[PDB]
């Protein structure tokens, strides 16, 4: 299992634009588009992302297009960051991986600010972290999703992954 395989199982694949948990324009393998409300406004940041007119649709090979440059980027982002930079190069590679998806989901920032369970992540205090990240609008909206990330951390074996 690698960091492509579990974003494909947690965010799924549609080729045409669709809402978030959140409510927000998405297409591909969890690429959001835009936060905005207009159909309009996402089909405008699809044919800008893609270079062409799509009309609400891509192929599968854009799809993945999208996800190379979405995975790279949150890796870059990781070690461009003055908080998560010390966690992701004191963790092992199966926990990198685990620190990677929740970074792709909820972007730098909203991970940095899990300030208190980084900490312990960078401890190794395992089971702590997990009681931790457990208490967190994340968990609470998209609990299945949040146990497998968090099994993850936990273990550091892919398990979790496994099942699915």
């Amino acid at each position: 299992m690698n960091i492509f395989e579990m974003l494909r199982i947690d965010e799924g694949l549609r080729l045409k634009i669709y809402k978030d948990t959140e409510g927000y324009y998405t297409i591909g393998i969890g690429h959001l588009l835009t936060k905005s409300p207009s159909l309009n406004a996402a089909k405008s940041e699809l044919d800008k992302a893609i270079g062409r007119n799509c009309n609400g649709v891509i192929t599968k090979d854009e799809a993945e297009k999208l996800f190379n440059q979405d995975v790279d980027a949150a890796v870059r982002g990781i070690l461009r960051n003055a908080k998560l930079k010390p966690v992701y190069d004191s963790l092992d590679a199966v926990r990198r991986c685990a620190l990677i998806n929740m970074v792709f989901q909820m972007g730098e920032t909203g991970v940095a600010g899990f300030t208190n369970s980084l900490r312990m992540l960078q401890q190794k205090r395992w089971d702590e972290a997990a009681v931790n990240l457990a208490k967190s609008r994340w968990y609470n909206q998209t609990p299945n999703r949040a146990k497998r990330v968090i099994t993850t951390f936990r273990t550091g074996f892919w398990d979790a992954y496994k099942n699915l």
